[PDB]
């Protein structure tokens, strides 16, 4: 039976097989904020070495914990060959599916209702910006069929966002059919919507 | 003392606050294949119900474990309020960053060399298709400045693939400048390359 250990930040060493080459400061601030709200929800995977503990999965969490003022992170300590460490460094990130834009928006909407929160309060609680939450919730004001098209992938989310800018909704559904039939890009749609609006 | 328990598949209940509405069969097969190679690497998070356990994070792992024929999954049992369960069901998915196409491609290249595997063998080891691996490795044949655009997300991986189809490499930089300024999609880039390749 494995345990989750609290490992001191001073004892942690970089992932020797780190596949991430860029650490976005904005995204780390989001993770920091979430850690301040909920703590680290997911234990790191680490491997005990002579000098300390090498991270196998969790470098962002580690950086977020430091930003948040924590002195330890939760971790599962495993004995692993170099080959397993190389594989798992990738697989922990590779073998997962993110939520779609619409699944995210529906989640925000469900939390607003069941947690009884404003969008500002939800952004704080989730560690996301207020514009990020508002832009996703706006997708839920599009016609049902267009939401379906976006989910099915027949329309991009970028098209969805651009469609919100249309003044006269009488042209909305013909505009979507044109986008699809002509495989228009988002910039072409922006330009059509500007004229229609004017 | 938080522990990882092996919990019987039969005792697990679906996530009451599941944000995922689409469970792609192809992606579940990939996860199943990875579970067969490595086991479940990340414990599920669950909460005790009146009987059994509700999944708080891990429904895809749960379904892949059924497809792989497992009897139990590793799980951390936590006491959580309803509010926390609703929050964590989203957050465990929301607060994470994917790898860029180039980071994925570089990782494959590294693993091929250091594990001394062919593309096919690596594909089996990782639970991905052989073309998925091969097609990401092709990105590494692009000029570094275009690789960077793909790394940053200014160009999509599909743009990258399509640009490989260009015969005259002297037209690459002007073509990319056009793609970016005019925000062209993959199909429109295909057509421009179609024309450039016909002399
Ligand atoms: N052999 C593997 C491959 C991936 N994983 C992890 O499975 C999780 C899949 O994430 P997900 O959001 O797509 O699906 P859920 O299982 O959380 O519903 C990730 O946290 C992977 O790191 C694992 O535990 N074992
Ligand atoms: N408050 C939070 C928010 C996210 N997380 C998890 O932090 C992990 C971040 O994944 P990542 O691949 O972006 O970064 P790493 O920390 O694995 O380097 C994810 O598994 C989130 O579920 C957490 O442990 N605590
Ligand atoms: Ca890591
Ligand atoms: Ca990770
Ligand atoms: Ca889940
Ligand atoms: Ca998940």
């Amino acid at each position: 039976m494995e345990t989750v250990e609290e490992i001191k930040i001073a004892d942690l060493r970089p992932n020797p097989y780190q596949p991430r080459k860029h650490f976005d400061d904005e995204a780390l601030a989001e993770l920091k904020e979430s850690v301040l709200q909920h703590g680290i929800l997911q234990p790191l995977i680490v491997r005990k070495s002579l000098k300390g503990y090498d991270i196998v999965a969790g470098e962002r969490r580690f950086r977020a914990a430091k930003l948040a003022g924590l002195d330890t992170v939760p971790a599962i300590v495993r004995e692993l060959s170099e080959a397993l460490m190389r594989e798992i460094a990738l697989l922990e990130n590779l073998q997962r599916e993110d939520l779609s834009p619409l699944e995210e928006a529906q989640a925000y909407d469900s939390l607003l209702k069941h947690l009884d929160l404003t969008q500002e309060q939800l952004a704080k609680r989730l560690g996301k910006s207020r514009p990020h939450i508002a832009n996703h919730l706006r997708l839920l004001t599009l016609p049902e069929n267009i939401q379906q098209l976006i989910a099915e992938g027949t329309l991009s989310m970028g098209h969805g966002r651009t469609l919100l800018g249309l003044k006269n909704k009488n042209k909305l559904e013909p505009l979507v059919q044109k986008v699809i039939a002509e495989q228009l890009n988002v910039r072409q749609l922006e330009q059509l919507i500007q004229q229609l609006n004017q």
